[PDB]
């Protein structure tokens, strides 16, 4: 009565990917909540590995490359994230999905990388306000956590600078194996090139004429028709609405309801076919005390609804019954 | 052009169905509110009725007893309850709807033992992010307030341990005549025996996949398929998104929207078998003075649309007309 | 690939329509946000044309007229922005569209009289939780900004008192061009007069039963079935929920949501035929500093999508290449 009986459980603390301090503290968010109890109630086995360390170089030895800001602590960390995925997925190969809390979202070139060496063949559902997929010339901002995607994506490999240091970076993913859900800030050169190449995306005016049952189905269509692939789930936490998830560093109003996101997670959830879950952008030295305590909410709801968690309700292991105790009933009295 | 020309208002400040002191000022958050006005505003006339006292022991007249907290105050108040609830629906046997404000939801035990004896055919709405349901065996709190469905339905009479004190609440309703709408917390053995004994239930996920419109068409079908039975509508303010209540007790994210509320409401007035609405779980002692605003505002919005506001609009008793005042209009002096 | 290449800016800081000081302040409001860059940013000419400074007189100048409050100060203001709108809309007679911010909504009796002045064939789309129809002897408020289309509207005349300074204020607009949405506290003599003249209308629980983009359909069609006319669209801040605009003076619960409040303006801008957009009732000395930072933003992208802004993106006026740069690629290193 369980697709998945076990799971595995990954912080990785990235900032150097966008400016704001804190995004850091985002695994131990989700730590110090009850996530771990509230797992272990439905009678899912939970395994916390620990943490990835980020590499984090000094200035001198990161300087701007491309505009990129933190481009070297980028690569190296990478590839560090993608050697311990790689090797949690193989462990793994009922399957174990790994639930992966960040950290910015610069952690997806990592965790894609090392997940697509265990499962070539997976496609990338990726909710957010935000494309994620500029490549470097075209970023206004030079903050790495608004480039994951590019680096992966074969088809725009001739936009992407060479750096020897990003050799190991291959593109695992073709556009055809990624679809959008929550956009609502896109930059120009995105737009162009998630139309150019085709790549599936369900923006926040789809989910309004559409409706979110229906923008679920159709990207799952797009990208896992037959639900023959690993799913990569790569949920930033921006893509919910400000009001309900306002401890993240871009915030965009107009946002995915907590019940729409919880949709989009049990529908996933329930394809049997949720291999990795991120969650990005939780940044809890954003906001006040009680914004901090709502992000964390919604980030727990979020990420139980991934593993199985059912709103309508879970059965107990062992039904309960009065006479065992030597407890007399009113029924059995009245008699 | 009403269906309810008068109503009565009653309020019961149990706060020993749950540990935080505060659901005893809830009567009192509303009448300070511009409930009555509006109302009266409407063309309804209202009769506060007062507030019934609850039964509050001390320890050491009520220990714990199968687990439960205060369970002798709890069946002491709950048969003062019902005598009371009785005698006003008899009273009223354009029917006369009684609304009533709690108080915790222990109250219901109460509420709806008296009301089935003034009319025994009654079906049960029940909106709640919660089942209210559980066994005193089977639950982990101890809490009456999560227990008060369980004393009324005969199929459950096997799980309750008989108490002497208990004697008088005796078991009024079907599992049939109850149907949920709003549940996104169930505890393991609620969802088993909602299960097992067939009562209608519509969570949030329902909610999400059918719409509120069908949702609430759905529940009525089952219940009250030709609007033969009169409605006992209970209405936990903790169904409602904390968004729109925050101040309740037991708050749990992804709630109904306050237009959804209000749909489930006017729909349930619209019968025309609306015979006791009762309204549980505000805590005005619970989050900042704005959240009690907040949750106050809801409130009163959810039982004006009980009693039959309408957010289209209402028509004026009377037409006022400028040439009754010998002012000239500009139409007139045009001419 | 712009319906609107360019459009024009004004603010008109009324604030004797309604009691609370603060409505003078929502132009600024707008000016110090980012609207203005974002607005460039999407290849918009926008030119800022200053603000119309109303007609302030003092208690003794503007006596109660009719119940009234600061009549002379309304008919006099409303004349001067006439006058100014009328010659804003005829230098322009791809259309150039006019943003207005107020404000308090008192405001619309002027704009809508000079809009039509250039352009007498025009409907009106009003967003909005009220009506702003009241005659000024039913009004209970004696507020202006409660009363501006009924001096608007031919077939009312009847129940305007005359007052030779409101001589000048000519109806100009048939019940029959006119469509509400958002509507949720009318008052009686409102929706007498709404039902009676056939106004099209879609209130809050139109817009729950239908969904908003019915409502939107649905209102094009009664009054602009074939897109023929011009389209004045008058939307007052507290047509919003108060958890996005509580920065307003009469906020009301269960309003639009920011996407819903979106859809109208992108539905209206894609007409064609969006050619005087304003936003009424801004408030920024209302809520906390937050609260107003929440009310600005959600202004920002109303009027963003007014003006064609698209939440699926926008594509690049000059596409960049990493060519023209003298910079190599990834797929030109591996070859
Ligand atoms: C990620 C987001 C904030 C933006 N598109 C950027 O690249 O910086
Ligand atoms: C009522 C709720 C909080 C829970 N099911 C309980 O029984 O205590
Ligand atoms: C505008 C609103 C607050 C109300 N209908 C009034 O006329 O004052
Ligand atoms: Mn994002
Ligand atoms: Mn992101
Ligand atoms: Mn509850
Ligand atoms: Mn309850
Ligand atoms: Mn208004
Ligand atoms: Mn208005």
């Amino acid at each position: 009565k369980l697709l998945y009986t076990s799971a595995n459980f990954l912080g990785i603390p990235t900032n150097r990917g966008q400016p704001k301090i804190g995004t850091y503290q985002g695994p131990e968010l989700i730590r110090k909540s009850n996530f771990f109890q509230l797992v272990a109630e439905d009678g899912i086995q939970l395994t916390d590995c620990g943490d990835i360390i980020p590499v984090e170089l000094n200035e001198a030895e990161d300087p701007q490359r491309f505009g990129m800001k933190w481009s070297r602590s980028f690569s190296l960390t990478t590839l560090r994230i993608a050697e311990r995925v790689e090797e949690l997925m193989k462990q793994s190969n009922k399957s174990t999905p790994l639930v992966i809390v960040g950290g910015d979202h610069s952690m997806a070139t990592g965790t894609i990388l090392g997940h697509a060496e265990a499962k070539p063949d997976l496609c990338v559902l990726w909710i957010d306000a935000h494309g994620d997929i500029n490549t470097p010339l075209n970023s206004a901002s030079g903050n790495m956590h608004g480039m994951p995607l590019s680096f992966l994506v074969k088809e725009l490999q001739d936009q992407i600078p060479w750096l020897d240091d990003f050799e190991g970076i291959k593109p695992c993913l073709n556009a055809s194996n990624i679809a959008y859900i929550g956009l609502r800030d896109l930059d120009a050169h995105e737009t162009h090139d998630i139309r150019k190449h085709g790549i599936a995306y369900f923006t926040m005016l789809d989910v309004d004429r559409m409706g979110i049952e229906a923008v679920i189905k159709e990207a799952l269509l797009a990208v896992n028709p037959r639900l023959e692939k690993a799913i990569h789930l790569s949920f930033d936490i921006d893509a919910l609405d400000p009001l309900v998830a306002p401890s993240t560093g871009t915030a965009v109003p107009g946002g995915l309801t907590l019940r729409e996101g919880l949709r989009i997670c049990e529908e996933v959830s329930a394809t049997g076919k949720l291999s990795v879950v991120e969650l990005a952008e939780l940044n809890p030295l954003l906001g006040s005390q009680e914004d901090v305590l709502k992000t964390q909410s919604s980030a727990v709801h979020i990420l139980r609804a991934c593993l199985g968690h059912c709103r309508s309700g879970h059965l107990p292991f062992k039904v309960r019954n009065l006479t065992d105790q030597g407890i007399m009933s009113r029924a059995a009295h009245m008699q």
